[PDB]
């Protein structure tokens, strides 16, 4: 891990009553307001992937900002489930839109002094879009999103059996028990393209970043990988597009043509943004 002595990082059990456990989160204070980092696709159960692959407890120490790192959610794609996913034997729903809005904000606030409110959610490639979709949802918790190399129409043609096709690969998880099939209301509902009027109609301060090649941290490799990342990229950029189409003027969209998806990049930009985060949520 990153998060090297001398950082006062806290490993905090925070029960979860809707999803009847109690959820891991480092923890580091530094401030009223916080950068909630959410992790990727294959979130392990110990560490977040953040602190795992990067320096960002660091980077943010002294921000001003405190950080918060959730820890679990494999392929949660941080929402809430319709039921426990139906393959893999798991005996619960997840339900970690509810943890992140209501559950852990309440016990950061009464045991720290985290506000609920006025915060950063950041999410990188499964969490990118989900942080999009949180600040579009909840606006007051969350008046910056940023989104590194997300996928962002989840609902649009080939993402919903993409998205379906990683969460399988990512511990046996099943998308239909996620949003149900795709013509469920849940995958419009949770498309952060769909949701566009709500981050522009919010203001919202958005953060858009996206790489591009492969292989990645994203995945790579064969054909299927490639048109994966392939479509990350164009996706990324049709939102962009749709969000200056529909209005927003509150977004730093970040396409440099030698950015990867990859840790180094993502954390490059977590720093990039850092000056503009504090200015949003301290300013």
């Amino acid at each position: 891990m990153f998060s090297r002595p001398g950082l006062p990082v806290e490993y905090l059990q925070v029960p979860s009553a809707s999803m009847g456990r109690d959820i891991k989160v480092q923890f580091q204070g530094g401030g009223p307001h916080a950068v909630y980092l959410l992790d990727g696709l294959r979130a392990q159960d110990d560490y977040n992937g953040w602190d795992i692959n990067t320096p960002a407890f660091e980077e943010y120490y002294q921000s001003g900002l405190s950080v918060i790192m959730p820890v679990g959610g494999q392929s949660s794609f941080y929402t809430d489930w319709y039921q426990p996913s139906q393959s893999n034997g798991q005996n619960y729903t997840y339900k970690w839109e509810t943890f992140l809005t209501r559950e852990m904000p309440a016990w950061l606030q009464a045991n720290k002094g985290v506000s609920p409110t006025g915060n950063a959610a950041v999410g990188l490639s499964m969490s990118g879009g989900s942080a999009l979709i949180l600040a579009a949802y909840y606006p007051q918790q969350f008046p910056y999103a940023a989104s590194l190399s997300g996928f962002l129409n989840p609902s649009e043609s080939w993402w919903p059996t993409l998205i379906g096709l990683a969460m399988n690969d990512s511990g046996g998880y099943n998308a239909n028990s996620m949003w149900g099939p795709s013509s469920d209301p849940a995958w419009k509902r949770n498309d952060p393209m769909v949701q566009i009027p709500r981050l522009v109609a919010n203001n919202t301060r958005i953060w858009v970043y996206c790489g591009n090649g492969t292989p990645s941290d994203l995945g790579g490799d064969n054909i299927p990988a490639k048109f994966l990342e392939g479509l990350t990229l164009r996706t990324n950029q049709t939102f962009r597009d749709t969000y200056a189409a529909d209005g927003g003027r509150n977004g730093v969209f970040n396409f440099p043509p030698n950015g990867t998806h990859s840790w180094p990049y993502w954390n490059e930009q977590l720093v990039a943004m850092k000056a503009d985060i504090q200015h949003v949520l301290n300013g």
